[PDB]
């Protein structure tokens, strides 16, 4: 075993340029980690040894910006550009299609960058490290890479001169749509205006007013300064051996370095005397957002930072939390303003809490209701049982296996390790719980005296309201078309020629087809044949309802899934299933009210909740399952008081719970409203492919912008009781034995408890006509009944949301084929080929949009989407180029193999012991079936691609849908064919 081996290592141990310095047995994370210095650079070394094969690196480098013209970020965008080793163009996204990653990425924080990335193959591992490492130490940082991804001027026609100059970049789109987002813009205002001494005041991603501001110079001065291994902390994951790991970080990089002392120290924010308070504003959707925040100590004081989060938590976290009883439940707004509680990405962590969606005429009572309830927290101190809850949580969140852990402590670890604190105390969770207990039997008014501190006593305290401004980003763009024309005029005519002939050289280097010899790469022979086969049972319970028994190494967590049938269910009451399923968990249950259901919850599970699902059929597109899915999981030992609360759930739901349920209602619609320009592509390829198959239909109906504005509608009605009334008759065509099938995951050991825990339930829950005429039994590989519209004619439709956005988010859908239907896996082949070789190039890397691709779904929906775009028309048009590119065959063999590497990379992810068996359970593939997809994905050919192209994505072969989130557009405005919502 891996944690075994490293227990091996001694101190003073020599290992390819490092020093062991210290090594630890972490039982309660089952691994071992061994801290190391390089010996030559100091550069900072951290390995966790575990059994896990998702093995994963990452490089971190404090990086300090000192102004907001984005230069880590736009820095961090470049040396993946390409470098010494690899010089040919885009190492990073080539390897994306040249490895089996299970992640590959970049990040910048406000005070570092991560570069991070996974694999479950140790030669892939060797590759991507090398690639990673010559890109961060040895980038090429080349002229042209920079005005790409960071900003630049070019000719709306590169090669007609006569054209307007325009701003365009990849990072100046990336920045404008995520300060779409309003808590985005509020989150950043706030880190600026409480830390504004130092690098914390400016905008690290980048402020797109500033972005230009942004020279070459300044950005190869950046990376000198910032990128040199002494600046570094080197982390790996997993159960590759050490050795081969420091061997090529020494011999592939650190060994051309020597030590120096960083330029890069971010020192502590001098506390405020007297607290301050500030105003700013941001763009339109009455919706005033408020919050108050206080500065807290040094991350590296790790045990306070813990004693301090879950302080956090049990003032904000749930129904029961003192803030959420005064604030959300005061009805003074919608929702916790953005960043509520413990923050701790910057060298002084902060509390902050508030709301959004208040009455401005309501601020002042906001900030008295914060003050009032600090003084009665230090008065009263907590709840004993909300306490145990939040331990309880955290156990969970310990004794959980995911597959992304190595991910997840990088993460973790990274801005403690930044400012020079120990990650390995972080780790020792075990520790920091053990103290924490200790710490409230000793004193009975340990958190009330943390609360006084912190909280009362404590000056530095940011007061920040946000207000809407309707013309927001009009300014934004009048302020920047402003800009743009400083620039332009003050430009001699041989900057304008400059500016022609690089722009031209661009465009060049972007279209030239160009040798990529030099990447490492594997080959589709290092994939799997066939996949590891699942082992599960069967059994018919409480009559005939069948339940679906996986037995895997969940480390003590019991995992429970039921599946109730929406075929009873009258039509008018489907759009009103999602509220129902967002409520039913929280409106309280028998005797216990919604405060003591809560408590419950979280004191005996992970989590209980309840969704809608729309599942299509394998072999038919106008067939689908529908239906609610109800989830949970717990520790072993608190199995039997979940299913008692699944069973009051399912039979006694508290639907007379008004004042609550309006509570929901308000936070639910205004989540929904303010993750809209996150999830742009998705809102648009769900409208867009909604006309095209009956579950499309039905998934706009559950989740899409339909449902947003229907939220929106509930949340402002004076008289909810109408829709209150809806939910009993809802109750009765779902919560019963009727229609359903169950499934557990768990340890083989716990599993004959838990037979008889489910049983129980079923038991005790309703017994005993489809309102679609046309229902089918399909049998699995259970009987499952499903919905065919054998009568349904899928038909065209083109609807542009008007957004107040400064950016594009594009979808078309277009109908094939389903997942059994042989043409899928070429198809799904295709769909990475096309954004590999030709929609990358076209919308991001030319049109400088932050995302643009094509991809195929279960259902047969062929999508070409794109995010946070500059262009909408241009974009549409390079759909259809990129289908006619996709017929003309001009793709190579390799460019197949790189798309079938691509689609196995996806496919062949590592899935968690609590989630084997779902595509049986939910999609009811086999896996006879999965493995049939898998031959067929290994056989698609050259001229499988071209036939399908033609067959499928061409003119007038099939049914498509458009769809637009996004400002006025004057052409589109003036199309008829074009639906303007
Ligand atoms: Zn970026």
């Amino acid at each position: 075993a891996a944690c075994e081996r490293a227990l091996q290592y001694k101190l003073g141990d020599k290992i390819h340029g490092f020093t062991v310095n210290q090594v630890t047995s972490v039982p309660e994370l089952f691994l071992t980690a061994v801290k190391l210095t390089h010996d030559d650079t100091g550069a900072r070394y951290l390995h966790l040894a575990r059994e896990d094969t998702n093995n994963l690196f990452s490089v971190q480098f404090r990086t300090t910006p000192m102004d907001s013209t984005g230069v880590p970020h736009i820095l961090q965008h470049t040396v993946l550009c390409g470098s010494q080793k690899y010089p040919c163009r885009d190492p990073f996204f080539k390897m994306l299609n040249r490895s089996l990653s299970t992640f590959m990425n970049a990040f910048t924080a406000s005070d570092y960058t991560l570069y991070p990335f996974s694999t479950q193959n140790p030669k892939d591992f060797q590759n991507l490290l090398s690639v990673y490492l010559d890109a961060t130490f040895f980038p090429c940082l080349r002229e042209l890479d920079f005005w790409q991804e960071g900003w630049r001027l070019e000719h709306e026609n590169p090669s007609d001169p006569q054209t307007p100059l325009v701003f365009k970049g990849v990072v100046f789109n990336e920045m404008k749509g995520a300060f779409t987002d309003n808590e985005r813009i509020f989150s950043q205002h706030l880190q600026n205006r409480l830390l504004p001494d130092h690098t914390y005041s400016v905008v690290s991603g980048g402020d797109p007013l500033c972005i230009p501001e942004l020279t070459w110079e300044q950005l190869k001065q950046f990376h000198a300064t910032h990128y040199h291994p002494s600046n570094a902390r080197f982390f790996t994951y997993g159960n590759f051996p050490l050795e081969q790991h420091l061997k090529q970080i020494h011999e592939e990089a650190l060994s051309k370095f020597q030590k120096i002392e960083p330029s890069t120290v971010v020192p502590a924010q001098t506390p405020w005397d007297k607290p301050r308070e500030f105003q700013i504003t941001c763009g339109p959707d009455k919706q005033t957002t408020v919050s108050v925040s206080f500065l807290l100590p040094d991350i590296t004081d790790t045990f306070e930072a813990f004693t301090l989060s879950l302080l956090s938590s049990l003032l904000t976290s749930g129904p029961n939390s003192p803030f959420y009883k005064a604030l959300i439940e005061s009805g003074l707004g919608t929702d916790f303003s953005p960043d509520v509680g413990y923050n701790g990405y910057t060298r002084e962590a902060y509390f902050s809490v508030g709301l959004q969606g208040i009455v401005e005429k309501d601020i002042e009572t906001v900030r008295s209701l914060i003050d009032r309830t600090i003084d009665e927290v230090v008065e009263k101190g907590f709840e004993d049982d909300r306490i145990e809850a939040l331990l309880h949580k955290i156990e969970i969140q310990m004794k959980h296996q995911s597959t992304s852990f190595g991910l997840m402590l990088t993460s973790y670890i990274a801005s403690c390790w930044n400012h020079d604190g120990d990650p390995v105390e972080l780790l020792k969770l075990g520790n920091q719980l053990a103290k924490f207990r200790q710490c409230l039997q000793e004193n009975p008014k340990f958190l009330q005296e943390k609360v006084k501190q912190y909280f009362k006593n404590n000056q530095h305290k940011l007061t920040l309201s946000m207000r809407p401004d309707d013309k927001y980003h009009e300014k934004q763009a009048q302020v920047e078309a402003t800009k743009l024309k400083q620039k332009v005029e003050a430009l001699s005519p041989g900057d304008r020629q400059q500016i022609y002939e690089k722009g031209l050289e661009l465009r060049s280097q972007q279209s030239k087809p160009q040798d990529a010899s030099c990447l490492p790469a594997l080959k589709v022979s290092d994939i799997e044949p066939t996949i590891p086969v699942t082992e599960l049972d069967v059994v018919l319970t409480a009559g005939d309802i069948p339940v679906q028994y996986c037995a895997q190494p969940t480390n003590g967590m019991v995992y429970f899934r039921a599946f109730s049938s929406l075929n009873t269910l009258p039509e008018e009451l489907r759009p009103y299933v999602p509220l129902f399923c967002s409520v039913l968990t929280k409106l309280g249950c028998g005797l216990l009210d919604y405060r003591e259901q809560a408590q419950q919850i979280e004191l005996k599970t992970g989590g209980m909740s309840a969704s809608p699902h729309v599942l299509p059929d394998d072999s038919h597109m106008d067939t689908y399952e529908q239906g609610v899915l109800f989830s949970s999981l717990c520790l072993d030992r608190n199995l039997p008081d979940m299913m008692q609360l699944w069973s009051e759930i399912f039979n006694n739901p508290c639907f007379e719970e008004e004042e609550h349920f309006k509570v929901l209602v308000k936070m639910t619609a205004q989540e929904l409203a303010n993750g809209i320009p996150d999830s742009g592509h998705l809102y648009a390829s769900i409208r867009a492919g909604r006309t095209l198959t009956p579950a499309g239909d039905l998934q706009e109906t559950f989740s899409g912008m339909d449902q947003v504005r229907l939220m929106k509608r509930i949340a402002e009605m004076t008289d909810i009781k109408p829709i209150l009334r809806k939910l009993p008759r809802i109750k009765k065509h779902l919560l019963n034995g009727d229609n359903m099938r169950c499934s557990v995951n768990a340890t083989p050991q716990q599993m004959p408890q838990t037979e008889k825990a489910v049983e129980d339930f079923l038991r005790s829950i309703g017994r005993s006509r489809p309102v679609r005429p046309h229902t089918v039994e399909k049998p699995v590989p259970v009987i499952r009944k499903l919905v065919m519209e054998p009568t349904f004619k899928p038909w065209q439709m083109k609807t542009h949301f008007l957004m107040p956005f400064p950016v594009n988010y594009v979808g078309e859908c277009i109908r094939t084929v389903p997942y059994t239907d042989p043409d899928h896996a070429s198809l799904k082949i295709l769909a990475r080929l096309m954004t590999a070789k030709f929609l990358h190039t076209e919308i991001r890397e030319k049109g400088g949009a932050y995302g643009g691709g094509a991809k195929l779904s279960h259902n047969g929906i062929f999508t070409l989407y794109s995010y946070r775009d500059p262009n909408t028309i241009e974009t549409l048009q390079s759909f259809g180029k990129a289908v006619d590119w996709a017929k003309s065959g001009k793709f190579t063999q390799q460019d197949i193999d790189e798309a079938k590497l691509s689609v196995f990379s996806t496919v062949d992810a590592p899935v968690a012991p609590s989630d084997k068996g779902m595509d049986h359970f939910l999609y009811g593939l086999s896996d006879e079936m999965k493995q049939a997809h898998r031959e067929q994905l290994f056989a698609v050919s050259h001229d499988k691609l071209l036939a399908v192209s033609d067959r499928y994505l061409g003119t007038g072969k099939s049914t498509h849908g458009l769809a637009i989130l996004g400002p006025e557009n004057p052409k589109i405005a003036k199309d008829p064919s074009w639906i303007i919502r």
